[PDB]
């Protein structure tokens, strides 16, 4: 394997339809026409947690799914 398995590309292709919603038309960085650097960067962090972290917290990531739904209303 390069730097993509057969399955992995999904992945990428999952993250940045999440943050995707997230855009809308008002977030963190510029968010340009090409801020894909920033949106991408964000994501990418979480191959990194996923390295070490074995996917033991994210079910199948989620970031977004009703999941979360455990403890909502502490400031945090």
């Amino acid at each position: 394997n390069k730097e993509l398995d057969p399955v992995q590309k999904l992945f990428v292709d999952k993250i940045r339809e999440y943050r995707t919603k997230r855009q809308t038309s008002g977030g963190p960085v510029d968010a340009g026409p090409e801020y894909q650097q920033d949106l991408d960067r964000e994501l990418f962090k979480l191959k990194q947690m996923y390295g070490k972290a074995d996917m033991n917290t994210f079910p199948n990531f989620t970031f977004e799914d009703p999941k979360f739904e455990v403890v909502e209303k502490p400031q945090s």
